[PDB]
């Protein structure tokens, strides 16, 4: 239910359960339709969001119109915190990939919570560190891996985040377009298409809409690195 | 003369000088010779560092052995926090470019600090948040900036960090080998040498061993 999903967000881990239930209760429930923009990169804001259902992509923009997708968040994930702790523009656009349900609060509310519960501040440090940890790997990936290996990685990352076991395989209803997968990878639409085709062609994965079955993890794993 | 250099670290910014002064004194010092590894990528860490003197490069490693440098840290810079707040292995090596002196603390001392002083907590959050903002930009530069644009950016970052006025021009004693420079930029030595020679052929920059003089910053800044 909504309170169990919210209770799993990093920001509440090990924190007093009671304080958690009460804090959840002062959060606002919102719902966005698919494709809605929650905020744009460069906007100022200090609202924070914790998703309870659906997927939100976080997009950054190059002067020439193009975009890379930093990541795709889903239920229990948090975004919006960064502008609070380092005041400044949104470091990306948050856009609903599906219909999205989230809990949200302003930064006054968050600050008061932290003042009542220092453990929150500690969990927030773990959250930003873990994000530096992941993003550093993405950067390494751009420096050291070829496009096909990067595509492979991206897919295994989607599988770990959103994958279901389905008749021996990983069902990954990622809901992304072809171009968006590419933006997630940080490479051209053609190369990324090429690699994807290759991987289907070998039987490693199976395309089927904005969804992928991943049937030999290890082969795809071998190909990344 | 360690106290003042340390008080210039991000973790203490705006924090009370006497609370800063008191906290500095629980920090434990270490010294390393030139070329030493303080710690390796994948090592489990428990220790935080703030450099008081000299330079540290933070490197990542591909299985086939090649290296990339995330950044170069000097006096006042803080590293090793990531493993403390997200327990897990080191996200890079730390290697001594020059002889390095540093103040350190382990994770139990830092948790105390974070739990006892909201302002230090706040500062740390600000430090990680700003590192995210910066890394995002690096990652975008890889995808969208041309190689010589990156060199230009890497030079000015070095100048922004270690630049000292000289002859109306910026003197930048970075202490790096061309390979290291290339590895900071994160591109083939061929491309990074060729872009360095160009800016020279002009007169934006002059090479000298492991030191650069940036004469006209304006145009270098422009080239980013
Ligand atoms: N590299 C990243 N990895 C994961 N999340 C990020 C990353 N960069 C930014 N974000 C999230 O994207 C949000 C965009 O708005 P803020 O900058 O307010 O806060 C940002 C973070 O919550
Ligand atoms: N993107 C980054 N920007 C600045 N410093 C970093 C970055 N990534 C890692 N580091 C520093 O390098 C240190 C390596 O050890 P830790 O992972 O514990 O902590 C890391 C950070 O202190």
């Amino acid at each position: 239910g909504v309170q169990e999903i919210l209770s799993r967000a990093g920001i509440f881990q090990g924190v007093d359960p009671t304080a958690v239930n009460n804090l959840i209760q002062d959060m606002e429930t919102v719902r966005f339709p698919r494709g809605a923009t929650i905020f744009d990169e460069g906007e100022p804001g200090d609202r924070l969001y914790i998703i309870t259902s659906g997927k939100v992509k976080l997009a950054r923009h190059a002067p020439d119109g193009r975009e890379n997708l930093l990541t795709i968040m889903g239920p229990s994930d948090m975004f919006g915190e960064l502008s609070i702790f380092d005041p400044g523009p949104r470091t990306s656009s948050a856009v609903c990939v599906t219909e999205v349900h989230a809990a949200t609060m302003n930064s006054d509310m968050l600050r008061n919570w932290v003042a009542d519960h220092p453990a929150i501040a500690e969990q927030l440090l773990r959250v930003l560190a873990r994000r530096l940890r992941r993003t550093n790997a993405s950067l390494a990936d751009l420096i050291f891996t070829d496009v096909p290996g990067r595509v492979a990685k991206t897919l295994l990352q989607l599988a770990n985040r959103f994958g279901t076991q389905e008749a021996g395989a990983l069902r990954v209803n990622h809901d992304l377009t072809q171009e968006e997968i590419a933006q997630l990878v940080g490479a051209s639409r053609e190369t990324v298409n090429k690699a994807l085709a290759t991987f289907a062609h070998r039987g490693w994965i199976r395309l089927e809409g904005k969804s992928v079955l991943i049937v030999d993890t290890e082969h795809l794993a071998r190909r990344a690195r």
